[PDB]
């Protein structure tokens, strides 16, 4: 399926690498009014976090050419003005952070795009998490959301746990790497005042919709989970800390057994499982949505447990965006 | 009371500062075989985290003279060889990190100390938290513990919440600054493998006895709390995240009022209360044991809540060591 | 003199603090369209780097009241629309970073300011360094620059060394803390590609005009000095490394004596001198422009030496802005 | 050639990976009294900086088995007691940091080792830098030094520059990643007081022998270079900043031309060359000893220049150790 990328950022650029790396998505157009063509070459080829592109990248005849494939480059602030159709972009990855409502994201349809995948939670577009509810997608849906990085780590763990023991209620904290929304030194950050404080210096409490959004992705959990985040001074890789109360009793070893099972079978590639003495860097460029850390968790009793799961918030999510598009493409 | 300090490290130095900032306590001797007299002048004067000492520090006549007061300096590896009695050290703060059992900390009694306060949890020395169970101290105790930084954070809060609502069960996480036991790059840590991984690079899961220890300090909570830690790349200040289930219903505003009431009366100076948009650096050099962050916590319902509390692990704890000694002295 | 501040950022806030810590200067107005009145109360009160403000800050009656003094608050993007005259702002500190030419900074003259001090180098506004060429200021200058933090570090030192030994030629590097222009993760920086790379992850080469600018401030050194920068993952405090060739022979002890003599007389408060085993944090909130580090430099021979000098880029510079205004006012 | 590794640290473990990766060195014995066998598995397989070993690692029948090759594991504090000969270890990589003199390093010969390669500068063992003076090695030399990471970055650049233009004199600064000798928080560090200050917080001035040691590796430069270091808060990758005065005039483009030439021909794989807008992370796991950064340098005039060269201090040096051993092996 051919695809356009709106906003060539962390997710835009890594969705582009994941795309090249799958057989199944062809990136044909990129719009980013803040990154010109020769600058796009540089930002793609060099990556502080995930390392140099293993691949070829250049500018040629006004097009970005990756691994010999030529890509139409647009420079539009208003997505309503992007000539996607002409470019041959069937689906658009809305990865700017700034067009997340159906109405705003729907502007890509005016340039002749067929479907939009918003790389974030949406107030009103339907949200999908691969492995959890993607099969609820149907062809009527022109504008969809891939949810967040955090919702993609929480939801698969929660699916497995609810399915086997019943989640009565749960409260989630994510300890999360810094992102591009944050500031290098104490600076302005709108109505979210904590988010402006110096990102390298501080542990920063923040809001997250992800626990509530899981109750959308798994309706039986509606209103049973909420949570929060702490931003901390690492450049990538985040961890979910789920504290939950269960209906059926669950010894820790039975939780481990059932998560290992799921990681090996129907959630292979999405939910991982480890008992190794891992730290955050051990997941850098790991493509899973969620990896259970057996050693790090702790149970108070058979009904009350704290479960820990790792995620590369850039790289895992990026791969999920590709996967959703493949799934959508195959339903057309 | 005259005090000697064993281990002139982060805690030993900051206890010394806190002692001089308050005449609460007179420092008369210090032992550290890895820091000579001239070198102590340097390490006490300049502090990366808390700034340059406001006062005078020099070497005269083989002693360390802080604010005009001469301190006897020892250089012994074996605590049994330190002549505390000769120097007048009545109470000894045991802040090396390697003598935390009664048997080992007791060696100070050999050199003529009268009582020992271990600046960490102990497998067997009784543990005290100022404002929670410090009145359980009595003069029959020659060797006591001031518990851990984390316990001093969690306990005052857990007391208020338990006293007023009844904690049925709780799971804790502390997102904690790096300490001297950690490593600059991947290196040997012995039995605790994750802890040897590069401190500036990683989110590192780690073990903590604080939640259990709360059940000693608050006997009604015995066996009702457990937890874990994440070490993250900050140099100081940490945060407790307590997820608890309550017996009696408590609306979040009722929790706020109760906690604020507690900060203003009996736990004043120990448990603080804030509604501001704070981040970790706002607690650097803050002397509270625990500061409840109203805005950062979140309730799922009237019986299931996540409560957030900040602590300067270095500075709050060091002030508590002095306060505990002052109390002890009053009981003599 | 009454002062208005345009851009209530790292420098604008710290100038404000320095003004209140010294009555040197009265702050009467502040403009920042990205920080409302209530939000200013927050950002001024809490500072990750320099700590909580010691004094009072609140909003009353649409003004910002610091230490009892009410300050008029504007929210204009266009400096021409700020009514400085109505608020009584005689001098305007232009600390936004986006109005550094005479033509742009001059727009403050439209709203009724009398003179403008740009808190950065200027392509055309004359530049002054306290203790080096501030007596070249005269009342014919409506728009002046206080140069850069780096220039304020390099110039006092280069003056002493030149005055006494004759700098034939020099090459400078500054190893410099991160600033607000940098990015938390790899992102767009426009024309300056290295600067958009993740600030907490990298050693980043960067351009600096400081060495050349020294040749304006010290006309005899015109064309005799150039340099570069490395941005590194600290939040504050930077260091000059000046490698120079000398005309007259200077033994390193002669250099030390000359510099120390300079710190004790005419450049006292501007150029500091130390022999202690200092590191960057020992200069956090230090008001000097430049602190010579005797121990850290090294001579190849009597004519070829590497000289090291520390500066708090935020705090030293901010104090210099106030000092420059006080001087200006004395000349009126 | 079969080899033993004394000290399985950063360099010990990466020399081991580089060894597997060449065809030509077989690691057969490892001694490290602080890392037991199952711990060795973990420390080899997981690397925060260079990523998971792409390879197999396990413990079997009391031996460390990497990629099917079994390795004898010793646990001796005194290298005089290590049974290398029995193990079949012909050469030993002395990578503990603690046996760097001929006499101390010579203890490995008592256990039947034939030659020792000390992974650091030595006060008295002869030092080699591949590409610069390795051909001065002869079979009489049983104990040698591979110099330092910094000497390996400086010396190839200096060779090329001296060869073409004449280095009259030079002064070098290295801006260097933290290492395992440094401390996570302000702590003791012997007679080198700065080195104990908190490594994540500070820019730290330090000593280096590397500029002087280049005058050993290139005798014509004896007494013509010296320098210093700054340690800064990155976990790996360092940069040399060489300020030098030249005999023959050299336009910057002629310097670039001659370094590019050398990187392409006789210093291929040792000295690299780039004009890209690179930052430190772009060299992570780069095997060169030295990569010239054309864009980052700056010339004052044709005789006085500042040259910049990057190095992965762990990975580049590690590969050089292997290379030296191959060279030594082929001269036997
Ligand atoms: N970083 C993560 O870990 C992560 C994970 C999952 C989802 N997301 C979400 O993805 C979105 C992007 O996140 P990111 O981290 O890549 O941000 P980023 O800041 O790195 O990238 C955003 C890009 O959008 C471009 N842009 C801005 N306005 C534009 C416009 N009008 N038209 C075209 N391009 C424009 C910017 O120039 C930039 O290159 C956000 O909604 C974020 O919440 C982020
Ligand atoms: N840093 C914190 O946040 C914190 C807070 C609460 C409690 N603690 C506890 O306090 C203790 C000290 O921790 P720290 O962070 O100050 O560590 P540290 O490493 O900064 O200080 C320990 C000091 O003890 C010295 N020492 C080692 N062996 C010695 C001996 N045989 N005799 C005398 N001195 C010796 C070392 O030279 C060092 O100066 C530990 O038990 C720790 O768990 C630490
Ligand atoms: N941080 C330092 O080390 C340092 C030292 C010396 C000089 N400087 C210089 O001082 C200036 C400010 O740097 P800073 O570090 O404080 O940056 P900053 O980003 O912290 O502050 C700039 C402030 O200006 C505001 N602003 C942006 N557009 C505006 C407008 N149209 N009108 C009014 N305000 C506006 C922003 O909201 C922000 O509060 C820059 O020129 C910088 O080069 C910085
Ligand atoms: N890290 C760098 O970038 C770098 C580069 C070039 C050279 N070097 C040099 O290499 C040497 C090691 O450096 P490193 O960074 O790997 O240090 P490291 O601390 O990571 O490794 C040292 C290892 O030696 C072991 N060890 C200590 N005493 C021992 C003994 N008596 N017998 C056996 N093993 C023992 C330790 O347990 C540890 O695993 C030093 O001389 C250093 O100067 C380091
Ligand atoms: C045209 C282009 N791409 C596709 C299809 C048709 C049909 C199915 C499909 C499934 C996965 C990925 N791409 C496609
Ligand atoms: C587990 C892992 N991968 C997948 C699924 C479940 C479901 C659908 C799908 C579609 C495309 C690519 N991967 C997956
Ligand atoms: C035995 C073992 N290894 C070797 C030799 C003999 C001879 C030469 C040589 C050259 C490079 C690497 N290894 C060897
Ligand atoms: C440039 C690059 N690699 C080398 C040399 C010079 C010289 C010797 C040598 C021996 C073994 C492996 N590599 C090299």
């Amino acid at each position: 399926v051919k695809v356009g990328v709106n906003g060539f950022g962390r997710i835009g650029r890594l969705v582009t690498r994941a795309a090249f790396n799958s057989g199944k998505v062809d990136i044909v157009a990129i719009n980013d009014p803040f990154i010109d063509l020769h600058y796009m070459v540089y930002m793609f080829q060099y990556d502080s976090t995930h390392g140099k592109f293993h691949g070829t990248v250049k500018a040629e005849n006004g097009k970005l050419v990756i691994n010999g494939k030529a890509i139409t480059i647009f420079q539009e602030r208003d997505p309503a003005n992007i000539k996607w159709g002409d470019a041959g972009a069937t689906y658009v990855v809305e990865s700017t952070g700034v067009f997340t409502t159906m109405e705003k994201a729907g502007a890509h349809l005016k340039g002749g795009a067929k479907r939009v995948i918003i790389s974030a939670p949406s107030a009103d577009a339907p949200m999908f998490v691969m492995g959890v509810n993607h099969e609820k997608y149907d062809n009527s849906l022109k504008i969809v959301s891939n949810a967040s990085c955090t919702t993609n780590c929480l939801a698969p763990l929660a699916k497995v746990i609810h399915d086997h023991f019943g989640i009565v209620e749960g409260l989630m904290t994510t300890v999360h790497a810094i992102t591009a929304t944050q500031k290098t030194v104490d600076g302005p950050s709108g109505k979210l005042w904590r988010d402006g404080r110096g990102a390298a210096q501080n542990i920063i409490p923040a809001s997250t919709g992800a626990a509530k959004a899981v109750g959308k992705v798994i309706p039986e959990l509606n209103g049973k989970l909420t949570g929060m985040a702490f931003r901390v001074p690492t450049p990538n890789v985040s961890v979910v800390d789920l504290t939950c109360r269960l209906e059926k009793p669950a010894k820790y070893d039975d939780i481990k057994k059932v998560v290992k099972q799921a990681s090996e079978g129907p959630l292979k590639g999405i939910l991982g499982y480890t008992e190794d003495q891992v730290v955050s860097c051990d997941f850098n460029s790991d493509t899973h949505s969620s990896t259970f850390d057996a050693g790090a968790g702790i149970a108070l009793n058979d009904h009350f447990v704290k479960l820990i799961s790792w995620y590369d918030n850039e790289f895992g999510y990026s791969n999920r965006v590709v996967d959703l598009m493949v799934h959508m493409a195959s339903k057309e």
